[PDB]
DNA sequence: AGGACCC
DNA sequence: CTGGGTCCT
């Protein structure tokens, strides 16, 4: 029937993890730097012009007093990421990750259990925790309203637990599907939560200013819709189903058009241990086989540290970039799957390397990544 | 092995 | 010159 989903979204995640490590950064404007980029900054610096993924020189040209911290190494953020997911998994076991700082949790069964605990007395004392989207009025006789309020109380417990137990703040959105939870969780930022009652749903989706803002509609699909005279959510709502299939495929079409009406029936899928783990690095230039081999050696070494834990990988891939992506994989021989070990691994990779780049020709590499997948 | 998508 | 991830085709 009607679900109750929460979407949890950590405030300035990398910045926030750095500030926890020393508050000498907190209260001071702060950017987290990767290569020539500040990828994220604290709010104490966001109001001073600093934007996410902003060029590091333009970031100084709007704030020369910002503290820069190098967050090229994801290790600490990743460990924090799973601590968050695991805490949420305590509430209900089916938690879906999206990147390092977002989780969906299906609160439906939990919402039911709590209501069954209540008497017909306390069913009228129930209150909302956090903002109601659009200041819509609650109607306690509306059983959908009552379930969504209970969901907002659970969302508040989640947020409180994350803070008491891990020191992290985040936003939460409670709604009836995954699309809507995610759209509404950002209505009040940072460190706040908002709940979407059913009658405000159209208000929510029409609140958007371009189709590119609908999660599921990425870089290419946007540029495609934009080339059919489709700019607004309503343009996509009202556009012809038949034509739309012809440019995107009956799959993309019928899904994104449904999204345009705030409709999303995709289940919250339990993420669990990952399906892959890699190590990446980019650079301005790399046109040798010795340079490449050396970079590749570092990536494998860090990867190998992570390769312990839960279980073992039975495939390896190598990714390069030109001047887009090009990969080459192959499986990892039996005896190799026992944890030197670098030596034959480096050989596999370099053979994979040579397979895809002419090592006696000019070649200009701007990225290198080593991936372990197919985990058993 | 590449496509799209996500943060 | 971001450092990671997911599923589908
Ligand atoms: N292409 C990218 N788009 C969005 N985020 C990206 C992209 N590439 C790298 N990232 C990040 C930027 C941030 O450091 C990190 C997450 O950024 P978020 O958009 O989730 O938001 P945030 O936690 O930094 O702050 P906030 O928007 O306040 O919640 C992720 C690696
Ligand atoms: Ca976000
Ligand atoms: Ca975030
Ligand atoms: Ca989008």
């Amino acid at each position: 029937s009607s679900r109750v989903i929460v979407h949890v979204d950590l405030d300035c995640f990398y910045a926030q993890v750095e500030m926890i490590s020393n508050p000498e950064l907190k209260d001071k404007p702060l950017g987290v730097q990767q290569k020539y980029l500040v990828v994220t900054c604290n709010y104490e610096a966001r109001k001073l012009g600093v934007k996410k993924l902003m060029n590091v020189r333009d970031a100084k040209e709007k704030c020369p007093q910002l503290v820069l911290v190098n967050g090229e190494d994801l290790t600490r953020y990743r460990e924090m990421s799973y601590k968050v997911t695991e805490l949420l998994e305590e509430f209900s076991p089916v938690v879906e990750r999206l990147g390092f700082d977002e989780n969906f949790v299906d609160l439906t069964e939990m919402v039911e259990k709590r209501l069954q605990q209540l008497q017909s007395d306390e069913l009228s004392a129930v209150t909302v925790s956090g903002h109601v989207y659009n200041n819509q009025s609650i109607n306690l006789l509306d059983v959908l309203h009552i379930r969504l309020l209970v969901g907002s109380q659970i969302a508040a417990e989640m947020r409180e637990a994350m803070y008491n137990q891990l020191g992290l703040t985040g936003c939460a959105g409670v709604a009836s599907n995954k699309l809507l939870a995610k759209l509404v969780s950002g209505v009040f930022k940072p460190n706040q939560q908002t709940v979407l009652l059913p009658e405000s749903c159209q208000h929510l989706i029409h609140s958007l200013n371009h189709i590119k803002e609908i999660p599921g509609i990425g870089y290419k699909t946007a540029k495609c819709l934009e080339a059919l005279g489709i700019n607004s959510v309503r343009d996509l709502q009202t556009f012809s189903p038949k034509i739309l299939e012809k440019e995107l495929g009956i799959s993309v079409a019928q899904r994104i058009q449904k999204l345009s009406f705030g409709e999303d029936n995709s289940p919250v899928i339990l993420s669990g241990p990952p399906q892959s783990f890699s190590e990446e690095d980019s650079f301005k230039k790399c046109s040798s086989e010795v340079e490449a081999k050396n970079k590749i050696e570092e990536l494998l070494a860090s990867l190998l540290n992570r390769v312990c834990q839960d279980r073992k990988p039975h495939t390896v891939r190598l990714i390069i970039r030109r001047y887009g992506r090009e990969s080459r994989q192959c499986p990892i021989p039996s005896h190799v799957i026992q944890k030197d070990v670098m030596t034959p691994m480096v050989d596999i990779l370099m053979k994979l390397f040579r397979n895809m780049v002419n090592v006696k020709m000019p070649f200009h590499l701007t990225l290198l990544s080593v991936c372990f997948c197919n985990l058993k």
